[PDB]
């Protein structure tokens, strides 16, 4: 399918002179050049010249073929193409004793240029002695243009069982006319020539005298982009006689496209050309029985128990080392700093909204231990290290139901935790044995993008409900009392609280979001400027806490942890919790009952973590490296149900903190995405600052809580790129002129797409409307009856090219 | 291999350049004019049918030409 | 300037005598948010998001938009004082 192609030249060498044989350019499906100095040049495609296309048929119509020679060496293969040339009185009888000379000679590589000072182009004269050319020569042009690591790239590259052709070129005074021969070889042979150990399977020989417009280098180059193709490589593979391999060559040339030198070419006339080329390319497989080219899975039933597993196993422990060195880079430092923060904040928040509405039977202290534990655990033996687990609100809400309902039976809280864990353990052992996550292959690109934007804008209505209330505490009045006590939280209204609040957020934004902008400018030294702007989180924060802390008199909350190592009610808790029974026996009933909202958790967990690992591991966003579902699965239960046994809650991955995480390890190309950094350190930093973050209250004393408002809001806004469902609903509003050049625009019409919308937009609609109803537990539910709508309902109102260009598995490939 | 209207387009092509129709008027017989129409098919480039994506083969090409048209002013 | 403690017997007939709680950080919060409106209309003046009259007559009124829209917003807000012009009674 993939053949190697070197050209070769007769030329001089500088210290003594005498003629040798010397590479010049390699194809394996691209050309590349090498220079004066002896290093290759970039890759590119190839570009010949009229001229010497136009002398390669002339040659071609009347040269020799030689098909099926039984020779292996050197000195056969040559003595048969000099007879062959004789027999056709093509040259002269006395002048193949020379040639014989000549072509017998050493060949040269790269690796001895240096040795030799270089080389120049020469001439064979009838005495055999090198000789400079008569007519004028210029500076070759893709020597001067391209050539101002590749060598195993080279190994690679080629087929590990493949031939080659070999293109040999030269000049000679003594000859009449150029001749052209071509060898097919019985059986693929090795040759001195190539140190390569690819075999050699054709031969071209090319001699000539000099003559006006006729250039060997970029006739040999014409000759190897011929052999390049491979519908005329197989058609030499197939060829029985000449007139055949002139039809390959007319055909080659018929659908070739020439176009000529103009006075100011420009970019968008010339992107007009798109379609011509391809329907050239679709004549030149009209007639080719092969086809175009350019037009093992992470998931897979398997019929052995646990195969998941160790596949992903397998698949995964082998980049240890790999993800531990690839944390040298201080972005990672930056990403590591950014997330603690990120991660403290929510943590501290939920923990404290938990202490007050369990009695304080769950506090702070335990979650973020458990927080840690966990962290630690996943980042050591997870497959997939970029994502980030925390508590989330529909594990609140299940909190507070189930305490709810205990209450009403009169039954402990901490007690029936413990059988809820059993249960989930015995459930996850039996979904893990049967390995039933394939099911997440039906979840298509319209549940995802509708789960990431209803988890976006609840984030952001949640941040502007804090701000909100943040007013709602010190409304605006005329007279305040001075005389009030602060110490639990300050009794009354203060003057300068809310108005110094919205602007601090206000400047931690803006300072943001001028860093990120400034990030892409043009303003410094490339070093210098991605380092600035590699830290801009951390520049924002620390100018906004210098400004105020140099502010006195006012007062701003402040962020507030627990003073040390203690349970949360030490009044009626211990660190160890008796499963039988801590002040009342526990009933049979109960435990036997205890199996129903162990379904439910399960439900949501297993929900939420195959679809933040499909948002977050999607092939779209440069993932090289696979992703494992049953491993994590299984951690991220094991250490929920572990820590629910010592009585600490259990945790779930989060999708905008582990979007943001896997956005900060993000290198971007000058704009295109170059490469995501994938390692393992940043999660067990995270883990071992927020559990150290206890014995840091000096630092935290003087954070502001409105600071983390204006970050927030950043993350909320900046988690909202990726999303096509955002860039459709941008274009429910632009004009049908001003739309971009996607499929999905020009193949179906312009309220197709609104109908597509609407219908999604509805969808999320009723989402919040049912988050916002007390009945908020059958959210998922609804959630899954969205999956038979794309597979029933949509194909019953659109058709399926139409319902394959919008719900797209991939972006770019539609 | 004779499509007369691919051959006017040609021509037409040709009396599209500044510097062919410049040497047309500067021209006095056939030899200038055969001499300036080899001059402008030297600056000329055929791609083959090659198996890459249109859109970066068609991107690329920028550079060789910018040379082509370098040499041409000349 | 900022302070812990301020006089609320304090005549404000002739002029502002001592210092407010209120009126400095609102006078920066409305002219920021001036200054951000008004940027914002000149930029989607040259946007692409609506019809062309539509879009041009929009942005062509941009700076009195922003002046409006900030003249109801502390119009709204009743206790607090901010500084207002004055002119000559009469000729
Ligand atoms: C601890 O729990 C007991 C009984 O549930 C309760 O009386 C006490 O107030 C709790 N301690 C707190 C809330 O600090």
């Amino acid at each position: 399918h993939k053949v190697y192609v070197e050209l070769q030249e007769l030329v001089m060498d500088e210290k003594n002179q005498e003629l040798r044989w010397m590479e010049a350019a390699r194809w394996v499906q691209l050309e590349e050049n090498l220079g004066e100095n002896g290093a290759w040049g970039r890759p590119h495609l190839s570009h010949l010249t009229f001229w010497s296309l136009l002398e390669l048929r002339r040659v071609f119509t009347k040269g020799t073929v030689l098909l099926d020679l039984q020779e292996t060496s050197l000195a056969g293969v040559a003595n048969q193409l000099l007879d062959r040339f004789i027999f056709e009185d093509q040259i002269r009888p006395q002048d193949r004793e020379e040639l014989l000379r000549a072509l017998l000679l050493k060949h040269s590589h790269a690796g001895e240029l240096e040795a030799l000072g270089g080389v120049k182009p020469a001439v064979l004269t009838r005495s055999g002695d090198p000789s400079q050319p008569l007519l004028p020569q210029h500076s070759s042009l893709e020597t001067q243009l391209f050539c101002e690591h590749s060598p195993s790239g080279i190994l690679e590259k080629i087929p590990p069982d493949s031939e080659a052709t070999l293109v040999l070129v030269g000049r000679a005074d003594f000859l009449e006319q150029p001749v052209l021969g071509f060898v097919r070889l019985q059986e693929a042979a090795e040759l001195e020539a190539v140190e390569l150990p690819v075999p050699i399977r054709f031969l071209f020989v090319l001699l000539g005298p000099e003559a006006p417009h006729i250039d060997y280098t970029q006739l040999g180059r014409a000759a190897a982009t011929l052999m390049s193709e491979r519908v005329f490589r197989i058609d030499a593979y197939m060829a029985q006689s000449r007139g055949e391999l002139l039809h390959s060559l007319e055909g080659f040339l018929d659908c070739s496209l020439v176009l000529p030198p103009t006075d100011a070419p420009s970019e968008q006339a010339l992107l007009s050309l798109v379609p011509v080329q391809r329907e050239l390319l679709r004549r030149r497989y009209q007639s080719s029985p092969a086809k175009p080219d350019s037009s093992d899975d992470p998931l897979q039933q398997t019929g052995q128990l646990f195969g998941g597993l160790v596949r992903d196993i397998r698949r995964r422990y082998p980049y240890y080392l790999s993800d531990i060195t690839d944390a040298f880079s201080p972005q990672v430092l930056a990403a590591v700093i950014f997330i603690y923060f990120a991660a403290l904040s929510p943590a501290i928040t939920f923990g404290g909204l938990l202490g007050e509405k369990t009695r304080n039977q769950m506090g702070v202290s335990e979650l973020l231990i458990s927080t840690a534990v966990q962290g630690i655990l996943f980042a050591l033996l997870g497959a997939q290290p970029l994502l980030v687990v925390g508590f989330s609100g529909p594990l609140l809400v299940f909190e507070e139901a189930f305490f709810s309902f205990c209450e009403t039976n009169g039954l402990e809280y901490i007690v029936g935790r413990v059988w809820i864990g059993f249960w989930l353990i015995l459930l996850v052992v039996l979904v893990v044995a049967f390995e039933g996550s394939f099911l997440v292959r039906f979840i298509s690109r319209y549940t995802q993008e509708i789960f990431s934007f209803l988890i976006s804008l609840i984030f952001i209505y949640e941040t502007f409900s804090k701000l909100i209330k943040i007013f709602q505490d010190h409304p605006l009045q005329k007279t305040y009392n001075y005389n009030v006590l602060m110490v639990p939280k300050p009794q009354g209204p203060l003057p300068n609280t809310a108005l110094l609040s919205l602007v601090l957020m206000a400047g931690t934004f803006f300072f943001a979001m001028m860093l990120r902008k400034f990030k892409n400018s043009s303003y410094f030294p490339g070093k210098l400027r991605r380092v600035i702007g590699d830290f801009g989180v951390p520049i924002s924060i620390l100018i906004m806490v210098l400004v105020d802390f140099f502010i006195q008199d006012t007062y701003t909350q402040k962020l507030s942890v627990p003073d040390g190592f203690k349970v949360s009610n030490s009044s009626a808790r211990g660190w160890v919790i008796h499963p039988l029974g801590l002040r009342s026996e526990f009933p049979i009933w109960m435990m036997f009952a205890s199996a129903l909202p162990a379904l439910l958790v399960f439900i949501l967990i297993f929900l939420e973590s195959q679809i933040t690992t499909l948002i977050v591991s999607k092939p779209e966003r440069k993932m090289v490296k696979g992703s494992g579902f049953h491993l994590d699965l299984l951690l991220v239960v094991g250490m929920g149900g572990v820590a629910a046994l010592f009585g600490m809650p259990w945790l779930s991955a989060t999708t905008v903190r582990s979007v943001t995480h896997a956005n900060a390890l993000t290198v971007m190309g000058k704009a295109q995405i170059q490469e995501v950094k994938e390692q393992r350190i940043s999660g067990l930093l995270v883990a071992v600052l927020v559990g150290l973050s206890i014995l840091m209250e000096p630092i935290l004393s003087r954070i502001p809580l409105a600071v983390l408002f204006g970050i927030f809001l950043y993350m909320g806004v900046t988690s909202l790129s990726g999303i096509q469902l955002f860039d459709r609903i941008l274009l429910l509003f632009k004009p049908p002129k001003y739309h971009p050049d996607v499929p999905y625009v020009k193949r179906v019409k312009t309220w197709r797409m609104h109908l597509f919308t609407g219908i999604q937009i509805i969808c999320l609609a009723v989402l919040w409307v049912v988050k916002s109803t007390p009945a908020s537990l059958a959210l998922p539910f609804v959630l899954i009856l969205t999956v038979p709508l794309r597979r029933v309902l949509l194909p019953l109102i659109f058709r399926n090219v139409e319902l394959q260009c919008l719900d797209a598995d991939d972006a770019k490939a539609t």
